[PDB]
């Protein structure tokens, strides 16, 4: 028993992990095949990104111009393109290590494990969610763009997230590996406006399911409620409304612990009028919202890989 | 920026797990250069768990009454043997896999990574701290047993942990890679009393010197408080005392902050009696105590391994 924020097992990733340099500029980037993928910002300066015209700075750019290391293997670059905002680096060789993969746009809401990289060469794996805004919170230094996000179905790397931003406000943006930007934003260091930021409400439910498993049960209540009735506390809280899908979703956990969906969201309903009153749910004081019902059978189950 | 409740990447782990059977009894085992790793209770029944003879249960068996399989291929065990509460199989072929690698036994309040394996699968990572009372609180099903705790330095892998039981109370008992349990554990299945536990005090002070590094500082103060009071405050909240190892240890953090590490004990002996009201730190409602000061400047810093 017990439960806690899980990260997917990285090794497959770690082998894919190459460096990038271009000029100055030194990030990561990811080495599937023979193709080489990073941010296109590799190719600008701290004053370039101010106000970058992409099309323009990689003009002055030949293959030579850039420097593709994996561990202490140079990499011999023969052709290169830009995809929306990544470059893509035809490469000599193709990765002995190339797990297989598929590349996914995820949607709001998802989680997905990030293994930080700096240099090349890999620092840290942690679990995430994609923020309803778009946003991430995550953990990013000097150096850290190129890294990735992925989720793992027993021998399939889903590679949906490379590190692009941070924003002034401290939250991280980035893209799909195709370089479409989740949300709103752009490859520019300028102020860059997310959306209000919402509570992921199936989530939350599911980590109470969670919770009702290991044996913490003392927020179930009496009540009852509907999906409009629910919904209408959810706007006031500014938790994502719930919809059928959802409770779909929620189906298997309402069936192992007997608890009907409704009535957990009656619960829900009364810890978002009452608060928690200094009260823990599997440890934490606030209703955590970064575990999908996926998540949470997975971990119930000791689903593997390799 | 942001921070993160990071594990180390776990390639070079990944490549050492094995599964081992014995009977009707399967669990993890950790296979380095010619010998596999595992918790002994992998000769025990369910039944034979309630009061276990080790040696006469072992004498009943074999070489051959040991099942090691890794991956698809299976190994040849050519010998056994019983150091404390592991079994050392010798298999016929060296893992090429092995990395470089160090046996440690760890302090109470230090941290580590843990990769929860199921019929020797990696299924998640996570990080975690040996509780002052050498329990850990981790997630652990049926079958985990065998999965491993470790830390990197750079290319090594100093592993630190080997589980081995579920407490009554559901949290998770085991011991070093040589078989010496954590605590005053025995690997019986009974009522086990564990200490109360404690909070580790320089871990809450690190992370609080983390939140500074990371733009959140309404909890500080121009308070102070030499160590002898502080430790009187301390524990009245079950809090582990603190001492000037303590102390010297923060001194880096001190330095890049700006703030004495006796300045930031007042800011925490303030926080202790009044709470938090509804405000947060680091995006946590309560005080963190599962980042030790190396932790905090390992990830403020950006140290990589590979």
């Amino acid at each position: 028993s017990g439960f806690r924020k899980m990260a997917f097992p990285s090794g497959k990733v770690e082998g894919c992990m190459v460096q990038v340099t271009c000029g100055t500029t030194t990030l990561n980037g990811l080495w599937l095949d023979d193709v080489v993928y990073c941010p296109r910002h590799v190719i600008c300066t701290s004053e370039d990104m101010l106000n970058p015209n992409y099309e323009d700075l990689l003009i002055r750019k030949s293959n030579h111009n850039f420097l593709v290391q994996a561990g202490n293997v140079q990499l011999r670059v023969i052709g290169h393109s830009m995809q929306n905002c990544v470059l893509k680096f035809k490469v000599d060789t193709a990765n002995p290590k190339t797990p297989k993969y598929k590349f996914v746009r995820i949607q709001p809401g998802q989680t997905f494990s990030v293994l930080a990289c700096y240099n090349g060469s890999p620092s840290g794996v942690y679990q995430c969610a994609m923020r309803p805004n778009f946003t991430i919170k995550g953990s990013f230094l000097n150096g850290s763009c190129g890294s990735v996000g992925f989720n793992i179905d027993y021998d399939c790397v889903s590679f949906c997230y490379m590190h692009h931003m941070e924003l002034p406000t401290g939250v991280h943006a980035g893209t799909d590996l195709e370089g479409n930007f989740y949300g709103p934003f752009v490859d520019r260091q300028t102020a860059q406006a997310a959306g209000t930021d919402t509570t992921i409400t199936v989530n939350v439910l599911a980590w109470l399911y969670a919770a009702v498993i290991n044996g913490d049960r003392w927020f179930l209540n009496r009540f009852t409620t509907t999906l409009n009735d629910f919904n209408l506390v959810a706007m006031k809280y500014n938790y994502e409304p719930l919809t059928q899908d959802h409770v779909d979703i929620l189906g298997p956990l309402s069936a192992q612990t007997g608890i009907a969906v409704l009535d957990m969201c009656a619960s829900l309903k009364e810890l978002l009028q009452n608060g928690m009153n200094g009260r823990t749910i599997l440890g934490s004081a606030l209703l955590e919202d970064e575990f999908t019902p996926f998540d949470v059978v997975r971990q119930c189950s000791g689903v593997t890989f390799q």
